[PDB]
């Protein structure tokens, strides 16, 4: 489905200072350290909290044997096999290494990575949109380092994203409570994977259910669909791509689905979404129910 | 044979600070200092440890009479007559003069030059390969000054080179002990002299004789030849260029050859190399024995 | 699987002269011509030789109502939904429209398109490799129009490709009969889809089964696999990507498989390939047999 | 109001070949020709068909006394006093002079100028939009000279504009009969005067009144206004700029207004437009009735 | 005084086609042709119509012995010793050689050079101003070759210059008869010699003495001086530079001065100019009379 | 010694039109034609007029089997192993292929190659100097194709070089009979091999022995040496490089030396040159006699 770009593909730990990572060669991976090999053996042994083991793996240093001319080879367990544009890699690595020239900043990064990160993997389109806001000089992220770090963290499913921590956007219309934003296709030389068309969103303001937000979105969306991916948003997708969304609904956990179903904001979205949720809860075949819910009245 | 580029062709001593060296004119060399002329007379008198006298010459200052507009004229005894590309000279001189803006660094340089340097002359291809790794911005040498210093020193036959202190390379395959690396032809605008094709190498890891390294190299080398130039490596050369290698075997000293023959790593290389060593020890004609050892079975 | 780029995505028919095609909008597709709508209705009615109907559709002109500012909108039946780099589209469209400034050349193109084209769709990597050979000025395709044209033809499964009609390659070794060539990864700004590593090939010379070609390729391939995709070649793929190849073996027709199995060149490839062919003929599950044949002895 | 750019500000007649026009100096205008001075005196005498006299003036040659180094000074009666960007002037003059290198083309231009041109003056924004479509290389106007000529002529109120003869646009939605198009603000380095925001339009297909076009435009327009400026279009403007439109409604002739009111397409626009037309026909004060019709229900 | 640039410093005759001239070397001038040496001997013998002999010399071909790599060496009698900017030489030589690719044009050039040219030498500032009008693309000289050739000829004292045949200018004011023009300092990278400030002029229209032209010039000139250099103009110079003008009045011939004094246009200039002419006719000392006429009333 | 660049390293024969030559691969050389293999066998058999056989080999076409993507592989008998700068190869190949677009020019080239060419090989420095005169736009070679072809032919020891057919030079001084020219070091990005300093020459004018030329050269040469390399010139070389010249005197044939010794121009050079010629005729050791003749009086 949606390919994910790991953190180690951008930067790996070293003795004292973090170093850029080269995926050109994988032959050097044979050698390792005692703790590294012990954790590798435990990870390969059985399925026991793989994500926690991965996080523990990423926080251990590396020996000098893995050094090459360009940089440092990562491990074989925290590395993906998806290609990314050169500009994105260069910009992200340059900024991240520029920020990491401080022991206190190092401790802050470790505290954040140990605080709320559920898994290393992150969506590619999130990274592309975040780098869209970092390439241009006249923005807000340059002056406020903390807000930029919040944005980058929430880019990888860490904290609930507000308006100021989103990607690249331009508010098209507001109201008394909540707002509606419009997104645009990412330019070609940032794209990594499939392309997506225009699609709006909605962010409740503080706590209360919107009243005119539904009317405004219905006026704006026109021919579209509603959903409650994650928590705290009401995304809209075109009818076609919703097909792939059903696949993304297969991997969802039972506890997560139960938590989603127990939210008034989930009920506020509309009518057909609850029917689709009941259909996916029925554990029947996906295609037929998907087309039944996808009929155009 | 292989032309050598002296150190003085890049930089010469001065009163306090080192200055770039101009080989445009040689008329100013008539004047000299008392110690300089005394050492010149002693060097011209008889053959008594020429290399030590050269090292002593390079470590004495120069008067203000030798200054010109561009720079300082070197001596007539530590200067070569081989042309080098402008880019190589500019880059090496710029970096070396950038590093020498410190009295403590000056003392360190003098201590190193008095420690292990056997002679001023150094191979041209080694210098070209070293400058290949210095031109690009994203490397390791920029951050670690000490490692780059050892790399430059070992470029002129001072330190046994490890993997991190080699030139430009990319590891193609490893194993439990020792590695195999691949080299590539140097680009045109760095070349100074003849051209050489692809040729691999091998570096024992810590102390033990490799077991699978011979098999791996035999798989990789295919149609090639083995040798034990220097100590600590097993180089491979094409059949044709080995001709010139025989000339390089003529100038080798008896003590050096005896020391080479008394190494188990020399015996480990193969079978034909020992036959060639015995042939060169026989003090017979070079061409006939060379072609006898160069037959393709 | 391997996405295909149709011909209409590059160029569509018009009244007299061919025009570039814009995929920006699909709103104008509602209008059509009498023959166009009749063919669309027949195509939608039943499954009766879809490829022939598609070819007939591509050879009918278009009305002036479909014209826009940028160009002409194509039909909804001969258009794909895969994105391609701008440079590839620009270069291919420019060259093709440059060639099409002649009535006799128009007739030749129509005759060729009606002669041996089995379907409009063509592989993306074939187009990328063909454009790799067209971007540089110093090649052979510019001088010889017909030889260049047969390259584009065989690029879309029209004629058996010889050496002079291949993509971008450099002969690495030859012998008395047949040759072996090496390919390289396509640069980033041409890539459309997944990436592939180095892989060789082999082309029988005139008619006879090679004798030393198997030994030479075995020496070159090392750790690789053999196959007989199509006719007239012995391709080699890495072990991993062969997984996807099994999927490509699912869509193969029974008659095509029977024709492939009745060739001595198919028997000449080796031993495991016949076992894999028998396994896919057994109509059992794909994954288990695939892993059984993929074991490393 | 809306400033107009005359034709003579771009090009003036000469002895044989048309020449570029320089507005730097007006001192040379004192001298003239016999026919030129007679027509100037008649024009200054009384108000008798000023437009026809202007057209007659523009079609007479000029003497050699008016030549300067840069070009030819125009007359004082067919020249405006509004500044225009350099790029627009350069592009239009270059293309027009490139077209005028033919006696037959000269005769065609004269016949067209004598056929349907009501007055020399033309709107600035129309010219800017037309030049927007001429700057880019990949368009349709370059290949078809006749269509570009029709586009340029209709740019100055000569021909009823179809879709292919409009400015820069991109069809956003169609239907069985008629289409709806969207416009965008012109970039800064083409702007000459005030700025205007997004505004749509609509056009008939052949003769019949649209049925779903009103619904589609109402869905698209949202908060906007309807109008019937000219004939054959239903333009939409924002509420604010409609103020200026009332001024443009003051200069309209009684016969033109009567002809406009006698069209079913004028009745098809809506309800408030007829009320506004009745108000302007009442010959009362403009501001109060304008605000009464501008109330937001 | 005012340095003059000869024609031969730009172009010299050859066997068939004119060639660019190189003044780098003068050693090759020793060899010559029979007619060339005879004319050189006659010229060196006595003072008998030097200008006619020079013109005859310039119209004879040159042998192949004088050819060099860059071009052809000129003679020692028609070559100056003043340096000129590279751009001026390149532009003039390029245009003149572009024009000279025709036998009929060659005959026309010879006829013109034999018709009205009094001497080869020409003023440097005239050449600079003429090249000022040739560097820019949007002028009149490019289209009309004949007018450009007239302008170039009049640049070297061949025909009376009209307005269209002048240098670089911009009419600032006109009247019923005659005009007044303003000049500006030539930019730096064209300058060859001293610099001059702003100075106006006046050109009678057809034949009659101007009436309001004197008043207009007096209004414009303000603090300046009047003169009648040459025929057909009333130039104005600043008070300081008039000093050098007196030197230019020393070399004037008696017949030329008598012809100048017998013109009503000379009387029309003013009052002080006649006094200055009488003073220079008195054949007294130049400085004292110059300051007497230069007093500021 | 002085490396030679063959003609085939720039261009090889093909079926109809000559093609650029690629030395990247030599694997394709196994295949050949019947005449080609017969001539190769005869050449390898015995030493019988190798140069004539080489010339015959170069004038036979090549089959289509040798074609590659870049160009055509040459034969293994007319190809060198010396590297040359890219710019030189590109310029020479481009000009030569531009010249060869004519059947009559093809016949002329074949007639010239069969007329006076003694061997394919040619000196590198001659080629570099010739290309020095072809890179700049303002020369004589561009207009006169015949003179350029003569110059290129004489570059490879075919025609006795005159002044107009030499390389890059600038006459520094002349006299009644014969001239003296000065050369300069070739810039870096043209150099292929060792470097040489300033050195003059002398060319007798028509037939007679110079009288003041010896005095002029003695004034100019100062500290230098005289020689009679080839016929029709008196070259001068520095004392050091004359060492290498002695090696060039070893390969000279007895008949050529006898012909050289029988020329009055050989006697005119001086005194020491005859002594050196007698010494090399004595067939004694080269070094001792060379140093005896190299003593500085």
């Amino acid at each position: 489905m949606t390919q994910s770009v790991s953190l180690s593909d951008f930067i790996v730990k070293t003795e004292d200072g973090y170093m850029p990572s080269d995926r050109e060669c994988v032959a050097l991976d044979r050698y390792l350290s005692k703790e590294q090999k012990e954790l590798r053996e435990t990870f390969k042994d059985g399925k026991n909290d793989r994500s926690a083991l991965r996080i523990k793996m990423f926080l251990s240093p590396s020996p000098s044997r893995r050094f090459t001319q360009h940089g440092v080879v990562p491990m074989r367990e925290i590395k993906t096999n998806t290609d990314i544009p050169s500009t994105l890699w260069t910009l992200v690595t340059d900024w991240l290494l520029n920020l990491l020239q401080d022991e206190e900043n190092q401790e802050m990064f470790e505290d954040f990575i140990s605080s709320k990160f559920p898994d290393v993997l992150a969506s590619a389109d999130k990274l592309a949109r975040f780098a869209q806001r970092l390439e241009d000089r006249k923005d807000v992220l340059h002056k406020n380092f903390s807000k930029a770090m919040n944005a980058f963290g929430a880019c990888f499913w860490a904290i609930k994203p507000t308006f100021a921590t989103e990607g690249k956007c331009n508010v098209v219309r507001a109201t008394d409570d909540s707002m509606i934003l419009e997104f645009q296709p990412v330019p070609e030389y940032f794209r990594c994977g499939r392309s997506k068309a225009t699609f709006y969103k909605l962010y409740p303001l503080s706590d209360e259910q919107p009243v005119n937000g539904m009317l405004a979105l219905k006026a704006v969306a026109g021919n579209q669909f509603f959903m409650y991916h994650g928590h705290g948003h009401i995304r809209t997708v075109p009818y076609h791509e919703l097909a792939d969304a059903i696949k993304s609904y297969a991997r969802k956990d039972k506890e997560t689905l139960e938590s989603i179903s127990k939210s008034p904001l989930a009920a506020q979205c509309g009518s057909k979404f609850l029917d689709m949720l009941d259909g996916i809860r029925s554990k029947q075949k996906i295609e037929d129910v998907i087309l039944k819910a996808k009929i155009f009245e």
